[PDB]
């Protein structure tokens, strides 16, 4: 039988186990079920031929950092990667050179409405933006202008408490009660509006409420980000080997976790101790590609389920629980985002020759966002080779759109690079992917590449990989809450559906930092301790608030928020003005 | 007792399947219609807001190409049984006939894009304010013109190839139906040439990446281009059907059983009968005020010889039966994608667009609107009240999900305000009616704040009624079907009828016709069926001439024949004389 069954091979369920076992193992029987051949879930990260320390993060990539305060900062991820003591590098969003003047990436490219300019020439010429903005929304970059939309709305959201956030109202409504852009398209031009847009993933919140998309003003260069020097996907899978070498146990290591398995059902047995029949299903990973294997059955009884899962995730698997209304009605609180991915491969960083360095340009070519992401011979103790990386898809968007088009016709063979000349095959240059991008997208992909960086013709690639989140088991790659829909409450019920039932659900989709893995593993970790039982590590402090306090459920005519600061709020909200003007 | 026949969903298409049927072997088999609503008509609707009795707000469908004189081309079946059940019809207007001399047409219609404003003139009269980078070559086309440009750019004549002809066509080493629409697109125009066609063109966010032999002759859509919509509104058609069907004096069962409202099906099942090998468990469903929920009651089961399945993708994606097992129709229900569709009307006491120039047709702009469409006022209509009050119909967009015409339909709900012209006639408690989606004072609100701008005004006056609609909703999670890329459309558009052949089952409706997004893909779709799978002839108001279906090409789309050209000493010639316009 089982006291704990995990379902989830994600930086959740990982973590879920490794806590347990750790803790309680040689008292409690925890075993976590994965659907692939693969422990990371939407972490995922690859070294390609030529970049053995250019690391492909096919899934997540950065964090930020905890502050002096601890406080502030993916506290969890900082300090996770601190007890299990994996080395960490300054994820770079900008030139450091010149190191007189980093030109950080202000002198990074744009490309939209046939004209091109960087990110200086926002502020430095805003006669080069070809959006026939308004008067008033002239001389700020975009990520200044969200930030101006934001006082208009409030001065100092930002600095307020979520349960402060749900009783602040715009135009009679609450704010949660706005989608992203049902709320832009009131306080901004519509040639704001659509700047923005273009300019911000096109996604970006798809009316998201915009409670938690408005302050989404850390996307700058001027924050910090680390990333794994093994690579993201280092953490879970640390987090998993960790879980087995506890010595002791009631279970061993070897049968601790239990791979390609799909949990198809959770039926409700009368077995008092273990009152669910956890209806497992054999799969088989033949290069990423996941599919069924028939025979049915793998009935493992359970006391307690944790659901390291996203949204769809949990729409797959039947249970009667779901029927709950609560559960029924909430699942659908958030919004399955598909995420696309490609990188290509050159014996050349033929960017740095054009100015750029590391960080993110930005167009109307179907691309959008071409990333930098480094070349080997500079990565410390590297290879001595000139091969680079350009993650230069990131576009995520739902539905069929380019990405989700050219991906078929013949596959992409590429050529061996010099430096692989004696070392390895034209078979393999190329990796074995889920998605095996094509010669097509490849050819296509560069064309743009091209037009993006305004030359005529740029060094072919030689390595390539897609990859796309569209398809179940994820439906999507990030998870947004919804307008109209209680985020606040949500985040703190959604741990514990239903009462009387133990089943437990912990992941990015329902929690604060959606997107972020620093959203999983504080649902993962506050779940843990005021359900579980287990106590606060070590390496976590005091002060780190895991889930934000909610508001209460009556906001329908709520006590004023009593302004404290309000001076150094206006005196500040006006000295931002005076950086457009 | 059981049933021969069950005609299962009351679209135009199922509604047109138990007529023919019961006319001619419905004395011979007992045949059933089953409808999920109070309502016959499926997503032909047309509700007449009140003041506007005589201005039809057809919620969905609304208009129909004439049928050719060679009936070979234009929507025949629609325009034969519009005579045939003798239902009136009006012209539908894209344009203003005024002035009598020199009719402007669309030509001074609205454009309000990049937030600069002209008009479908200054398309081929001054480029020069187009606030788009079209390259030399592109610059001077309209939206329609380009899309011509760009189909024949590919193969010249692509228009006039059969469909058989059409998939054969590569481009650029691929066959055209292996690429999207948009991904050829951004191929063979600019960057901004394409950003531009996908701002204006026929309908809206829409124009989705769909195969691109179905939607690069997908310039119908213009000003020169005749359409009629029925003066009744479109749901007119398939009430005669339902009315008529009930009206055949030889039959089995009489017309009061005939046609079974509030039945949606949720489970075909392979009985024991060997002669009535569907079990069809139903289930009771209550309409109250458009919004139709289940009655949990129990689920009536009734034997059937065979189900003509009149249902569109999703309609069929909700019944649980072995049948959908069949590898083919597992992977040929996906054959067609989903896009939602949306529509705000605005009735006001004056049809304020006529002091500005424009009178029917449509506005293109890049706000949320996106689109927006003048009716007609309720006097100009033929023996129509002696009211101002006229309709704009909107919300036009066409997308995937949290749009921003689905981001306000929350709040209160818009009362309206009693006109002048229903004074004691009705109350402001009726003003607004209730459908199954209630526009808020919110909505209402930004619409008209939207509207306002588009058509560059400092006010306009505030509208009295307002509807608000969706096609997102189970039982179709979205409004008009369109083929994906990389399937044989020809082949499906044939094997859908009979998806399983061993299986008496039938599946019929426009999400798998050539006409997808037209009535006509729909009769079709059913006549085509009738005809092979149900013996039925050709009837005296269909044409032979009309071929109901397009050729399919053979499966051998491996290197085949050469398609031998025609007059291409014709074809090349209008080619050319075709790119002197834009010059
Ligand atoms: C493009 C992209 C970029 C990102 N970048 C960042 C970033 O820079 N920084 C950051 O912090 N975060 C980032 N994220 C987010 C991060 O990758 C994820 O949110 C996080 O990995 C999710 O962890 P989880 O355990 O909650 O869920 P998952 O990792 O999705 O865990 C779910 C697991 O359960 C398995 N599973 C599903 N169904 C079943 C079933 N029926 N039975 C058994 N197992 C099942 C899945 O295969 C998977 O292994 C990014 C995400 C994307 C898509
Ligand atoms: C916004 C919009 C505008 C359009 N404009 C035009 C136009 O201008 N001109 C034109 O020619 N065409 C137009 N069309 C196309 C037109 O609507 C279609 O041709 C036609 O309505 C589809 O007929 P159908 O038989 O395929 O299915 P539908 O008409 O969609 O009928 C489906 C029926 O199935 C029923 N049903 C669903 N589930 C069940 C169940 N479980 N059991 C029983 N019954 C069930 C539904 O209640 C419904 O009655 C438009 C469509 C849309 C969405």
């Amino acid at each position: 039988p089982l006291d704990v069954a995990i379902i989830g091979g994600g930086v959740s369920g990982t973590y879920s186990a490794w806590r347990l076992q750790e803790a309680q193992g040689d008292h409690q029987r925890i075993q976590l079920f994965e659907y692939s051949d693969r422990i990371g879930g939407r972490l995922f990260s690859i070294n390609l031929p030529g970049l053995p320390n250019v690391v492909a993060e096919v899934g997540g990539m950065r964090w930020m950092p905890a502050t002096k305060d601890n406080t502030g900062g993916h506290v969890m991820v900082d300090k996770l990667v601190g007890e299990l003591k994996l080395e960490s590098k300054n994820f770079p969003m900008g030139s450091n050179l010149p190191d007189k003047d980093p030109v950080g990436a202000k002198d990074n490219l744009f490309y939209l409405r046939g004209e091109r300019f960087r990110l200086r020439d926002f502020t430095e010429a805003p006669d080069k933006i070809p959006y026939k903005l308004a008067w008033s929304e002239r001389g700020y970059g975009p990520e200044d202008l969200q930030v101006k939309v934001m006082h208009n709305i409030y001065p100092g959201f930002d600095k307020l408490s979520l349960a402060e956030q749900m009783q602040v109202k715009v135009f009679g409504k609450e704010i949660w009660r706005y989608g992203f852009w049902d709320l832009l398209y009131r306080v901004l031009s519509n040639e704001g509006y659509q700047f923005m847009k273009d300019a911000g993933y096109e996604a970006n919140v798809a009316n998201a409420s915009a409670v938690t998309q408005l302050p989404a003003t850390e996307y700058s260069d001027k924050t910090v980000f680390l990333t794994l020097k093994k690579g993201f996907q280092a953490l879970p899978l640390t987090l998993a080997k960790r879980f087995a070498e506890v010595p002791g146990g009631l279970i061993a290591g070897e049968q601790r976790i239990r791979m390609n398995r799909r949990l198809a059902s959770v039926q409700f047995s009368d077995d008092t101790e273990y009152p669910y029949r956890l209806h497992f299903q054999a799969t088989r990973t033949v290069d990423g590609k996941t599919s069924d294997v028939p025979g049915a059955e793998e009935i493992i009884h359970a006391r307690q389920v944790i659901l390291a899962l996203p949204r769809r995730s949990l729409e797959l698997i039947q249970s009667p629980l779901f029927d709950d209304p609560w559960l029924k009605e909430n699942i659908d609180s958030v919004l399955v985002q598909s995420a696309f991915k490609l990188f290509l491969a050159y014996e050349q960083p033929w960017w740095r020759s054009q100015g750029l360095v590391a960080g993110r340009s930005v167009t109307d070519l179907p691309i959008r966002q071409c990333y930098y992401m480094g070349t080997e011979c500079e990565q410390d103790g590297g290879e001595k080779t000139l091969n680079s990386l350009l993650m230069a898809s990131y576009n995520d968007i739902g539905t069929v759109p380019f990405w989700k088009g050219l991906e078929d016709g013949a596959p992409f063979e590429g050529y061996q690079p010099k430096s692989l000349q004696g070392r390895i095959d034209a078979n393999e240059v190329v990796p074995k992917m889920q998605y095996q991008i094509s010669e097509e997208m490849v050819r296509i992909a560069q064309r743009q590449v091209t037009s993006l960086h305004d030359q005529i013709e740029l060094p072919a690639p030689y390595s390539a990989v897609y990859h796309a989140w569209d398809a179940d088991p994820f439906g999507g790659g990030w998870h947004e809450w919804k307008a109209n829909y209680r985020l606040d409450l949500i985040i703190q019920r959604m741990r514990h559906p239903v009462q009387e039932q133990e089943v437990y659900i912990v992941g990015e989709a329902y929690s604060y930092g959606q997107g972020w893995v620093e959203g999983a593993l504080t649902t993962a970790e506050s779940t843990l301790q005021d359900f579980f039982g287990l106590p606060r590590p070590a390496w976590l402090p005091e002060a780190y608030q895991l889930l934000p306090a909610p508001a209460p459920v009556d906001i329908d005519n709520p006590p004023a928020l009593a302004c404290t600061d309000c001076k150094k709020t206006l005196t500040e909200v006006t000295e931002f003005a005076y950086t457009g003007i």
